[PDB]
RNA sequence: UUGAUGUCACGGAACCUUUGUUGUCUUCGACAUGGGUA
RNA sequence: UACCCAUGUCGAAGACAACAAAGUAUUU
């Protein structure tokens, strides 16, 4: 760079009546003086001032205090206004770099609005990622408005510090913060000002006309000039204007051409505008809001397919959830309905099963390099999931071929339960828990049933027998019966058979924490399991029917020496142990029949990936399957007899996702996979699934064998012989 | 100087990065002071 | 507003110049 040499060029130009000179001037002797603070490679430059008298003199008046605090505030405006010009040619590190940079030199009314906009504009970058906001975005709002407020102090007239004080007022409230004090009489002076300076004005002066209500100004935004690059978010303001004017055929054109031009980021401010609009309209009781709700939903819908992996997912697209609950709430048809809500579902295992997919054939094809981006996608997601800072961008992969699954292709033997909780019904005091029935059988017009219940005191019971099952934990089994009774108390149309015909088999598709409940265990005495054989999906979406393996070889794989397994020990399988990760990979790779793994498990309390098998010298983590080269199970069925196996933690993500070990294997294409919800007993693994091995039907067999136990449950209602036989459930749909 | 049928704040390491360092022969010769006489 | 010299004595430097706190990613 060599600034000194520019410190002589100004010398030689600059005279102290010129602006431009002085603004020069600051300009190089504050690089030089940044330069040397960063201890930067142009601190070699040894070199100094020629002519030194005349150099000496030109920087000695140079450096009268009114001098250079006078071109401060002229160098800080310039490039504040050459910040704003080149904005969105830049990268987010330059433009933090740019904006820090002025904050640093100009740290007068001047200087103070110049640094009040700068604050302004650093907390902008910011962008909440899932439920939370960053704590320094509120910091720089509150500093822009601290240093606002001296001058406002002693002129309130003043147009620009005002502007700027309320743009920051609207950002603490967009946060989640109050409005500052004063906020309406400060809005109402910048209504007696009457102007549009900038885009972000036609926001004021509708809150304005929400407050005052007043309609004078919405004439200037109407006639607002087209010829911007956010146009989609302009059009967003013309249809509020349109509708506070009553004018509600342009209120529909409007909207329309707003979310037909919807950007493509989720991150971007567009998205949250969009859904404070449909809650206006909401609470205006306008019947436009059931139009402009399903549109944004399927914008969403269509936007969603292009996010790239599961971070930029958990970041951005998961706080898009309240405009599928509205649109939930606008359509009216139950298979529409069903589709926004199966739309919701399992929008990560979906890309982890399309990596699975990718690394069968990057290792088919020796292809290593790609192998190492998987590895590194995955490796990042789990680092996100700890909350860690990433220091690279994540990758991007483009989807599979993900078709639209028709409910028709359902066998026509079965019932479909599918299941909503709409949290913005339930906050505002409605059922907001739904069953969408599916009946294949019936003509096209009755194939449907939409049952509503309230699932407020459920959800209470779920949480108090997780914490109760965390500290005793077997100490919980009436806990678990109440759950099971509670199922039934929120739900008591699964025992009529208008709703479920008689003895036919019955699909769940789950949503939120009804993934965690045993469904097929709700309690009348009478269990559900006695009518009707159940089956589990994470989402509709997922529904795959392929047939089972044809290799005639199976395996069992212990690694348990406290118990004799004396039944599935003197069957037909030979058993291996005690097994390492080593001979659970090879196995793997080998696609068998069937698959027994009998070992501890236990689900981690904070990081799905975390939760594992206990092998014999090395636990064995949902991670470390999530990255086995070569996988080959397409069609196996699988028997896992660990302990939580079918567990998550005890907490709710930002998007609906069941990633236990059970789901892990089912990312890899597996058939069937039975598992435990909790804590199993070894006496009982061991004689439920010899009973499954023997007879290879496992829907109709589980029902035998928990039916069978159920009759000496009744001789005493126990509730721990209850807790023994309730946790086993059946994940997937095969051929 | 509380308000009451509901407080995990013993629910949170002032933490993290930084070389008392760079340059210098224990050497060596002409200099002080202000008048005096016509 | 000209001219002329006269006397022989004696240690010096003892730290100086620079820096005097500065930084501390939240994301296509």
């Amino acid at each position: 760079s060599n600034p000194i040499r520019d410190i002589q060029d100004r010398l030689k130009t600059a005279k102290f009546d010129n602006k431009d000179d002085m603004m020069n001037l600051a300009s190089s002797l504050y690089k030089y003086e940044k330069q040397l603070m960063d201890s930067s490679e142009a601190t070699l430059c040894q070199q100094g001032l020629s002519n030194r008298p005349n150099s000496f003199s030109q920087l000695s008046q140079f450096r009268d205090s009114d001098i250079q605090s006078k071109a401060g505030g002229q160098t800080g405006k310039f490039w504040q206004n050459e910040y704003e010009a080149c904005k969105n040619f830049q990268t987010h590190k330059e433009r933090r770099e740019t904006l820090e940079q002025i904050i640093r030199f100009l740290q007068d009314d001047l200087l103070l609005k110049t640094l009040a906009r700068a604050y302004f504009h650093r907390g902008l970058l910011y962008r909440p990622k899932g439920f939370s906001v960053p704590a320094r975005k509120v910091e720089a709002m509150k500093k822009a408005i601290a240093y606002c407020e001296i001058i406002l102090d002693k002129n309130e007239e003043e147009s620009e510090a005002l502007r700027i004080w309320l743009y920051a007022a609207m950002e603490l409230r967009r946060c989640g913060e109050e409005y500052p004090e004063n906020f309406a009489e400060k809005l109402f002076y910048l209504a007696n000002d009457g102007f549009i300076s900038e885009l972000y004005d036609i926001r004021l002066f509708l809150e304005y006309t929400e407050r005052e209500e007043d309609n004078n100004f919405l004439d200037m935004i109407l006639q607002e000039n087209q010829d911007r690059e956010r146009l989609f978010e302009l059009c967003l303001y013309k249809a509020r204007a349109c509708f506070h004017l009553n004018q509600l055929n342009d209120v529909r054109i409007y909207g329309e051409s707003a979310i037909d031009n919807a950007p493509g980021a989720f991150a971007d401010p567009f998205w949250d505008e969009l859904v404070e609009f449909i809650r206006m309209l909401r609470n205006k009781k306008s019947e436009l809001w059931k139009e402009i709700a399903i549109k944004a939903w399927d914008k969403c819908r269509e936007k969603e397919m292009k996010v790239g992996n599961n971070i930029y997912l958990s970041w951005y697209w998961a706080r898009q959830r309240e405009l599928y609950d509205l649109a939930f709430m606008a359509q009216d048809g139950i298979e529409k309905k069903t589709r926004i809500a199966d739309s919701l579902k399992s929008r990560t295992t979906l890309r982890i099963q399309e990596l699975n997919e990718l690394r069968k054939d990057a290792h088919r094809k020796q292809n290593r390099r790609l192998e190492d981006k998987l590895d590194r996608i995955i490796e990042q997601e789990n680092e996100a999931r700890d909350g860690a800072y990433l220091r690279r961008n994540p990758p991007c992969f483009t989807g599979g071929k993900r078709e639209e699954i028709p409910f028709a292709r359902l066998p026509q033997n079965w019932i479909a339960v599918h299941f909503y909780l709409n949290e913005l019904e339930s906050h505002e005091g409605g059922k907001g828990g739904h069953a969408l029935i599916y009946d294949p059988q019936k003509a096209e017009k009755d194939q449907w049933q939409d049952k509503s219940f309230d699932y407020k005191e459920l959800h209470r019971k779920f949480l108090e027998w997780q914490e109760n099952y965390i500290l005793n934990e077997e100490g919980s089994a009436d806990f678990l019966v109440t759950l099971c009774r509670e199922i039934e108390k929120a739900m008591p149309f699964l025992f009529k058979s208008e709703v479920i015909p008689e003895d036919r088999p019955v699909l769940w598709i789950p949503h939120g924490f009804l993934h965690r409940l045993p469904l097929h265990a709700a309690m009348k005495i009478e269990i559900f399991w006695e009518r009707h054989a159940s089956r589990y999906l994470p989402a509709w979406h997922l529904f795959d029917p392929a047939p089972y393996s044809r290799e005639e070889s199976s395996t069992l794989l212990k690694n348990f020496e406290e118990y004799d397994f004396q039944n599935l020990e003197n069957g037909e399988i030979e058993v291996y142990a005690p097994s390492s990760p080593k001979k659970v990979k090879e196995a793997i790779r080998e696609n068998p029949a069937i698959l027994l793994l009998l070992c501890h498990g236990e689900a981690d309390m904070t990081n799905p990936f975390r939760s594992c098998l206990k092998l014999k010298n090395k636990d064995m983590t949902i991670f470390d399957l999530l990255t086995v080269e070569d996988v080959r199970l397409s069609g196996s069925r699988i028997l896992l007899g660990a302990c939580e196996s079918d567990m998550v933690p005890p907490l709710e993500f930002s998007v609906d996702e069941h990633l236990s070990v059970s789901g892990a294997f089912l990312s890899h294409k597996a058939g069937e996979i039975v598992a435990g919800l909790w804590t199993v007993d070894s006496e009982k693994v061991d004689e439920c699934y010899s009973y499954l091995v023997e007879e290879k039907d496992f829907l109709r067999n589980l029902q035998e064998w928990q039916m069978a136990e159920t009759e000496n449950f009744r001789s005493e209602n126990d509730s721990s012989l209850f807790y023994k036989i309730a946790p086993f459930r059946i994940i997937g749909f095969p051929a």
